[PDB]
């Protein structure tokens, strides 16, 4: 049942293939399986020969030994449901260390691979679906590895062995007596298993309901805004409980018949196995101590079967989870890659544009036969109305997305032939809302370039005067900074942004300006250090403001894909054409 | 050790002082605990008999019925860890109800009073904090009960009980054994549980941070935006989880120890028990069954105390949680309430102002000497800068807060001493952000009367002439609305919102202009329907627009809690003031 590739990517997953110290780690920990497997078939027998030695009047020395050889053997076996003995936790006191190291590593490569998708995807899901998804694989990935290999296969192992030792050293009825009850047992709990878990996502689909209609009532809070209304609200949530107490009370009981079904089941078991033994017990053909060999068997073969219910339950769910991971890492629709090869040589940065069409949705088309060439170090601008084209041209200046039809070049080299990393560092780009992480402000300003010491954070210090606004505050570099921390105002980011910026040491500087309200001299502040800053730089900016443009070397009007100015800056200025709209922009 | 008081509310919220027939669940729940631990104890007695009875060759006929006998009693009493006969789950079948029923009391108990609250309390803190502190509470309170009562105590009764058999029928040393063992095993479990809690807190604390750590990586995706920053996050990634890794470890290694103590503590008092035995059973001093007699009982003391180690840190944190409950339930911070009596009547709407004075924060005062009288049918109108002043006041006229000094009468009564109910029914209130929980329009429409019909949702869809956009929708009343159905647009949900101001028909109007842009034959039909409601009604229209002010009978101006402008209409045209502002604000 398709069962095998699935068992050797689990194969595949076990095995550590990386460092060679913890290979050791796992044989050892199989060869303590099979030494609690062996121990937990060769107690009973111990057991049988003290009870033997006991109703024969033998002498106190080989009582004494045997008894104290039962007693050391019975704590090195699990003394009791399976997991307690010696053997079992030094299994886990190993298992611990190479679960970690797993689980490390698969949390590394998902979240690698994740992280580099490119961006359409990660606006087509929200990222709190994606991320439960990725922990719950994690999760499933070391549990089912755990449940599965040391708590079905053992029990399994233990109950054959049980039957071979039964039909063999002991008798040929009793083997048939355990095979059919323990038949009887797996195939009951199998089924009842299925019927609950019908009843029971159903409560849990329920819980969930019921749990989201208590919030519309504690962060709505126009109930008492509209009327008096709160009689209405108690009887709806009193409902909603009735419902899922009803569920809740459906469910809890199915629990209950599988236990019974299951505590029934073992019991005919030992009425049987107990009375065929002391019937064949009163005839000498067996001694007095195999009777408790067989009751002590029976209760101790039957311990670690009481959670196989919960087990089928769950190696069920998690294969599903693991499902969902796989198919979510196996995804190769991550079209923004690279060719083979061919670095990026940015002699002097020229940027040109032949007649490129594309649209970032489907259906219309929003940029068609975009063309312009910019002299480098000449601050272009690009303005219009409340559109999403100036957001576009942004991104396909970023290589952001794959251009449908035509071609971008820079420096008379294609964008689409060269790898991003280059593209993509000689480029700083500032948005509109320039939002940080959780960090301290040192690491936000090495955050431009790792290998950078301090001394790089020093020259941003002084070059961009930032050095007495940091230097004011009395907390220095450690300052809890983000949501964590203290707020900060637009101008404050859009200060870092800057710093950040020179960190860069950018070739072109495709900014976008922020439409924050400040006073005339801080905002032209701003602007002298982006020029100095963007200074024999090629530069982009785009705005609603003509204080930015008018001694802009060229600007350019993008009407949903077209435009109608050209050239020199003179002749826009002798165009006399929409020189009406700067005008009344100006005001 | 403080235990008293917590217990006598335990047992105050144990026995359901409601329905009658819920006492009887409660007897017989405790019954069959009762019968559940002396059978505990008195199949090993079955056990040494049938043991006694095989060693002496006894007739055929009298062991059957005993073996018989055994397995019966077996099969009804647990038949492995505790929780598996008969009688358990017995308990368990009727706690199901009992348990139901008396969290549903709770939970609709809390969720009222909490609702009673005031606002200020609910802008103290956010709704999930206190959500999930209501949660916790619930379930601390069922499971604490569950825990303590049906395996805390159960196990105590055991141990003592079993200590009372072995000193008294058995022998003087046994007893004394049995003693000594369940001493050390008990106060290693405890310490044990303890070191171990703080390096899992420890836990827990650094695997809340690494999860937070992760949605941070995904939800700023900027990373691509700003530099080729990918290697830096996997390295704090990988930092992140080392630690993790690091505390999960020393917590693993630690329950590795608390087992294996307890398995040896139980090891040294089966091998001192069992070698005592055997010698006392070679000098005729004894049967040969006490020794399985023996051996079978240790064992079951065993199941139940190792979990009992572990419900000693549940335990503990719920008591946590019932007390972080019943302290925020018995928060008395209720402070907009009514006097011992005084109900309110309505008969015009009279609304008068004198010199009251409120301050919503602390430190300086916002409201001030504010004095104004509207008569009915006058739509007063209050405009001014971007202050807060306005909703303030909206506020006061709704009894949201308490009047600091001054005197606020309606109708010639002072509404500082009357009930709340009747004085909210009488006004109806429009707000900016009209804000709706997941459930059909029907039932928002309807939401003005819980007794009203359809006959009224009817006459209201005709009058406010919103009948055409529900034949316009072809799932009628029934369609799926709010935000996991359809959306709406702002126009349409303050076409609802003065639907449901006429559901209520109120006397007073205390409404506030919409901020959304929309076409001036809408704005004006919606003016006309409000005139068409409000007429022979109050109404108070709070708006920066001349459309609402232009045809207003009385218009004041609020600065930072000053008021200078009163007449009538063409009085305040006439008193050439603020006019120079109401000729710039229309242009
Ligand atoms: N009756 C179950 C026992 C499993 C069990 O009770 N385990 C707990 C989980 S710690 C449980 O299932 N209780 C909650 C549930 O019903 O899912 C079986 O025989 O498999
Ligand atoms: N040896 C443990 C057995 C109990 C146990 O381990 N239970 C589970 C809960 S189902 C557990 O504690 N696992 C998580 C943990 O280590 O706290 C003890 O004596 O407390």
């Amino acid at each position: 049942r398709d069962f095998g590739r699935k068992l050797r990517l689990l194969s595949g997953y076990l095995w550590p293939r990386g460092s060679p110290a913890l290979q050791l780690v796992v044989l050892i920990c199989l060869g303590l399986m099979g030494l609690e497997r062996a121990l937990n078939v060769l107690v009973p027998i111990f057991y049988r020969n003290i009870v033997n030695l006991l109703t024969e009047k033998a002498p106190w020395n080989s009582l004494a030994w045997t008894v104290t050889s039962y007693v050391f053997l019975k704590f090195l076996q699990g003394g009791g449901t399976g997991s307690t003995g010696f053997v079992s936790n030094l299994r886990t006191f190993l298992w611990i260390r190479v679960q970690q190291f797993t689980s490390r590593r698969v949390e590394l490569l998902i979240f690698s691979h994740l992280h580099e998708l490119s961006l359409r995807w990660h606006l087509g899901r929200r990222t709190g679906e994606v991320l439960r998804i990725a922990d719950r694989g994690t999760s499933s990935v070391t549990g089912l590895l755990s449940y599965l290999v040391f708590n079905v296969i053992p029990t399994l192992a233990d109950i054959i062995i049980g039957i071979i030792y039964f039909s063999m050293f002991f008798n040929a009825w009793f083997g048939l007596i355990v095979f059919l009850c323990m038949s009887l047992y797996l195939t009951l709990t199998i089924v009842v298993t299925e019927w609950r878990t019908k009843f029971r996502r159903a409560m849990n689909t329920q819980e969930n309901a019921t749990r989201a209609r208590a919030v519309d009532s504690l962060l709505n809070f126009e109930t008492v805004k509209y009327y008096n209304a709160e009689s209405y609200e108690v009887e709806r949530y009193r409902e909603a409980i009735i419902k899922y107490q009803g569920l809740e009370w459906k469910s809890s009981a199915s629990l209950v018949l599988l236990n019974q079904t299951q505590n029934l089941v073992i019991g005919l078991g030992l009425l049987a196995g107990s009375l065929l033994c002391a019937y064949f017990v009163t005839e000498q053909k067996l001694q007095v101590g195999d009777y408790v060999l067989f009751g002590t068997y029976i209760i101790q073969l039957y311990m670690p079967l009481n959670w196989f219910g919960t087990y089928y339950r769950m190696i069920q769910t998690n294969f599903i989870d693991m499902e969902n991971m796989f198919d979510l890492l196996k995804e190769e629709t991550e079209v923004k890659d690279l060719p083979g090869a061919g670095p990026l040589r940015f002699q002097k940065g020229r940027i040109e544009f032949e007649n490129v069409h594309f649209s970032y949705a489907d259906g219309r088309e929003t940029l068609q036969d975009v063309s312009f060439t910019v002299m480098p170090g000449q601050t272009l601008a690009l303005v219009g109305p409340s559109g999403a084209g100036k957001s576009t041209i942004l991104r396909l200046l970023f290589r952001f997305y794959d251009i449908s039809s035509g071609c971008i070049r820079i420096d008379g080299q294609d964008i689409s032939q060269v790898t991003q990393a280059s593209l993509r560092s000689h480029i700083g780009v500032v948005p509109q809302d320039t939002v940080l992480f959780n960090d301290t402000i040192a690491d936000n300003i090495r955050y431009g370039r790792v290998t950078a010491g301090n001394d790089e954070v020093e020259a941003a210090a002084q070059a961009a005067g930032i050095h007495d606004a940091i230097m004011a505050f009395p907390e220095g570099y450690r300052t809890q900074v983000g949501e964590r921390g203290l707020k900060l105002s637009g101008g404050e980011k859009q200060r870092v942004a800057i710093a950040r910026t020179i960190l860069k040491a950018p070739g072109i500087i495709l900014l976008d300006e922020a439409t924050s309200a400040l006073d005339t001299s801080n905002e032209r502040a701003i602007q002298a250090s982006l020029a100095k800053v963007c200074a024999n730089r090629t530069t982009i900016v785009v705005a609603h403001r003509l204080s930015t443009v008018v001694n802009a070397d060229q600007i350019l009007v993008i009407k949903d894909g077209c435009i109608v100015e050209r050239g020199r800056h003179e002749a826009l200025l002798s165009r006399g054409g929409v020189y009406a709209d700067m005008w009344q922009l100006q005001q």
